[PDB]
């Protein structure tokens, strides 16, 4: 006679009022979830806490599945709890979902066979809810899978027997897969929280997810967290100030877990009348510091604890029974000690399982196990399984293992580590880096950013430098301040990096990136800097321009890409060209360098001592109005030899102006990249004058103009001139047809300077090609690709071309279409 939804909501509202559903809450005080600090959500572009499933603007298409992703300790699990509570309180999705079902991926194993009893297991104490009634209705429920990457057991996407029908019992991975794929209870919305490392598995199940990334605390939010943690503002201020001075620790504290660990550590020593010691710089240092302060005041059974953690990692166990603790010599002692000073939790949510505070802690202890004095005790085995889902990726186990190896160590727990073992681990870790650094493949295992963090953690100059000698190239993507901090350290200590690519991600449009650019200026060996495909807008270009004026810059190639360069920022680029004596190549493609921007660039290019040799201005929205300045550069500049100005709005007068100055016999222009300049037959005579006059012009690219048959005739007259030295002529779709084939045939026999001639997607016809085959037999000087790309023929012509390829081997490539 009563509506179960009311009781369900009450149960959820009462249950989800604890951060970790645990005891040992600083004397088991009220959790007070009001302490929650707002996390920012970014759509893979800020998104509201609500409207996560709502339809987008395009086609009003709704999303059933939403996936949250983020770093360990970012608070994925807490955000999920907050949503659950806000719903139960009638604030979030008040009119969208009747039930929210929390699934703890730490509790649900894959091996055990079971029906979809999740709707009962996570509900109120009443064992017989109305499953067949309102609970049955699709589109009215939301599932929350919290910690996909924490699932214990092997998990494959390759499941045939998905087994729909909630009434039937099946294996956990099968049941899970069916729900994720929306085969089980179709139209049931699903929210997943996971570390990005598990996306390699989810990508095959989600099909059409919406992705949202979770960010950590902002500077203002960090302040709020620290204050909320303490009852005494004076203590919060003293603690905040200490951390703020430690720039490195403060940076790390953007992760909620890190600031939690730091706060707890400081509070515990504060209560003892200590001066608030804290010198941690690395993630490992924070965890070591925490355990040192916690256990030092105990550690006799630390080996057993480390063994327990190591066993759990290898045997796929997060939750432990009292029987498992007893089997490690842990009974009626350690558990109590770890509750008086929270190190280990009982998860007292009407349950008898024990666990670590966080998976990060469990991995820490497992790593510690490898440096002491029984699943392995072999680092080789540990490393070989690093990238495997089945072992939880072992990211922190290894990352901490690196951090725990050093010479600059003291007392307090870490003194119990064996020197001989540590030295052996160091050598094995270095060999591991060499192998992974060389194996430059796309994968979740080390991909040139993580081999870096796993180095930062070991602040030893000799080790890091030795490792860096295996990194001739660095290709990384920086997401947050933490990546900039690590990248800066690593790059600064590099001596043999020749090529660096920094794919900055949205945080730029700020001075934020300054922290890394200032490092590049001190490099002695860096040659190529690639800053393509990122929003290095005006202020980004400005800080880089300052960086590039440094006397120790030593950068030769500046490959800017779609940076969104504007009219004004080009000024700063000019100031680099006129000062920097080493820069050779510059690529400003796909920017808004309008006529104004080019004029400024040209001022720099005409400056004495500008040694720029290759200039790319492709797709720069250029018009004929600016060709006058580029023409002046070609005339006066002795160093510029390669110019690419295609994919612009140039006209006939545009190229003719460049030609009138480029024809000068003292011009050093070698490559004229008029790939797509909207050229017509009228302007061709200008190109002809240049070809017969410029003895340095070896390559002409007209791949996309509309030269036409009259145009090619005129171009031929130029090319046929005895003083023309052109080696490569590229004529892609120029709207040429059979009517001009007689001149192209003549060109092949009369011009002795050409080595390559390539016709592209144009209907030359069969007559032209057949003639080519015969004339090319007459001791032709053309050896390179004949082209005729994307052009198709009958069988007779194809046979002739195949014959040509074999009959005269001197022509390396005929390039038949098939
Ligand atoms: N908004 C917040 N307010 C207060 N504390 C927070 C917040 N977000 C995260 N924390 C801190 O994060 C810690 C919990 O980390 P959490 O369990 O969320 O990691 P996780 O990656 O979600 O783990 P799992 O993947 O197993 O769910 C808590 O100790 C808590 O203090
Ligand atoms: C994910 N994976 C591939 C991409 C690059 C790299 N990314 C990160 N890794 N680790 C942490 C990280 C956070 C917290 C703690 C601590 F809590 F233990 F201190 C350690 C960490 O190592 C973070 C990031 C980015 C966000 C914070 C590794």
């Amino acid at each position: 006679k009563k509506d179960y939804r009311k009781k369900y909501r009450k149960y959820v509202r009462s249950r989800f009022q604890c951060i970790e559903d645990r005891n040992a809450r600083l004397g088991e005080s009220v959790s007070l979830n009001k302490r929650y600090t707002r996390l920012r959500l970014i759509k893979e572009s800020p998104i509201k806490m609500e409207l996560l499933f709502d339809p987008d603007d395009e086609h009003s298409e709704p999303v059933h599945t939403v996936v949250f992703q983020g770093a360990a300790g970012i608070g994925k699990t807490i955000l999920a709890r907050k949503m659950m509570l806000d719903w139960a309180s009638g604030t979030l999705y008040q009119d969208r979902f009747d039930y929210l079902f929390y699934i703890h991926c730490r509790e649900v194993s894959l091996v055990t066979q079971r029906s979809l009893g999740d709707l009962i297991m996570s509900c109120c104490p009443d064992p017989n809810p109305p499953i067949h009634k309102i609970v049955r209705k699709p589109s009215r429920i939301l599932f929350l899978m919290d910690g996909f990457d924490e699932l214990q057991g092997a998990f494959d996407e390759h499941i045939g027997p998905l087994c729909t029908d909630w009434q039937k019992a099946e294996r956990g991975d099968i049941l899970l897969s069916s729900l994720i794929r929306k085969k089980l209870l179709p139209e049931a919305s699903l929210l997943i929280t996971t570390r990005p490392v598990a996306l390699e598995k989810l990508q095959h199940l989600l099909d059409h997810p919406r992705h949202v990334e979770i960010l950590g605390f902002s500077e203002a939010k960090r302040k709020e967290y620290f204050f909320k943690y303490f009852s005494d503002e004076a203590q919060a201020r003293a603690a905040f100030s200490l951390i703020q001075e430690n720039e490195v620790l403060f940076t790390m504290c953007f992760i909620p877990l890190v600031c939690w660990i730091v706060c707890t550590g400081l509070k515990q020593q504060m209560e003892s009348g200590k001066s608030l010691a804290q010198t941690s710089k690395t993630t490992t240092a924070v965890y070591v510091f925490f355990l040192s302060s916690l256990l030092q005041p105990l550690c006799a059974h630390l080996w057993g604890l480390c063994s327990l953690a190591a066993d759990g990692i290898w045997n796929q166990k997060i939750l432990f029974e009292e029987s498992d603790l007893r089997n490690h010599g842990l009974q009626k002692a350690d558990v109590s000690a770890f509750l008086r000073m929270n190190l280990f939790q009982k998860e007292v949510d009407c349950e008898k399982f024990y666990s670590f505070i966080h998976m990060t802690f469990q991995e820490f202890f497992a790593a510690m196990y490898y440096l002491l004095e029984l699943p392995s005790r072999d680092v080789t085995v540990l490393l070989e399984n690093y990238g495997k889902f089945e072992k939880g990726y072992l990211i922190f186990v290894v990352r901490f293992l690196f951090g725990l190896v050093n010479q600059e160590r003291t007392s307090y727990l870490e003194k119990k580590l064996s020197c001989k073992i540590s030295q052996q681990i160091r050598l094995e870790l270095l060999k591991w880096i060499e192998v992974k650094a060389k194996a430059k493949k796309l994968q979740i295992q080390p991909s040139q950013l993580e081999l870096f963090y796993c180095l930062y953690e070991m602040q030893e100059e000799d080790f890091v430098q030795r490792a860096m000698d295996y990194f001739p190239k660095i290709e990384i993507n920086l997401s947050t301040r933490m990546d900039h901090m690590v990248s800066s350290f690593c790059i600064e200590n590099c001596h043999r990096v020749e090529s660096l690519s920094l794919g900055f991600l949205h945080n730029l449009t700020s001075s934020f990136c300054r922290g890394l650019f200032s490092v590049l200026s001190t490099s002695q060996s860096l040659t190529e800097l690639d800053l393509s495909d990122n929003s290095l807008g005006d202020p980004g270009m400005r800080v880089l321009c300052e960086t590039l004026q440094h006397p120790g810059c030593n950068i030769r190639r500046l490959w800017l890409g779609r940076c969104g360069l504007s009219h004004e920022c080009c000024f700063d680029i000019s100031l680099v060209l006129s000062s920097n004596q080493k820069l050779v190549e510059l690529d400003l493609s796909d920017n808004a360098l309008g006529d104004f921007g080019i004029r400024l660039l040209c001022v720099g290019l005409k400056h004495l001592l500008c040694n720029l040799k290759k200039l790319w201005l492709v797709s720069c929205c250029l018009t004929s109005a600016c060709c006058q300045d580029l023409a002046s550069v070609l005339s006066t500049s002795h160093s510029l030899t390669r110019l690419y100005v295609g994919e612009n709005a140039l006209g006939d007068s545009g190229v003719a102006i460049l030609c009138e100055k480029a024809k000068n016999p003292q011009c050093n222009l070698q490559k004229l990249g008029l790939v797509n300049s909207g050229l017509t037959s009228v302007c061709c005579s200008a190109l002809s004058s240049v070809l017969s006059t410029n003895q340095n012009l070896t390559h002409l690219y007209l791949r996309g103009n509309t030269l036409g048959d009259k145009g090619i005739k005129l171009l031929c007259e130029g090319l046929l001139h005895p003083d023309c030295k052109l080696q490569v002529l590229e004529l892609d779709n120029c709207n040429l047809t059979s009517h001009c084939c007689w001149d192209l045939s003549t060109l092949l026999t009369s011009s002795q300077s050409l080595r390559k001639l390539s016709l592209g997607n144009n209907d030359l016809g069969d007559l032209g090609v057949m003639m080519f085959c015969e004339v090319l037999k007459q001791q032709s000087c053309l050896l390179q690709n004949l082209g005729l790309s994307e052009m198709y023929f009958n069988y007779e012509t194809k046979s002739a071309l195949e014959t040509l390829q074999e009959e005269k081997p001197e022509l390396t490539v005929v390039f038949e279409p098939s």
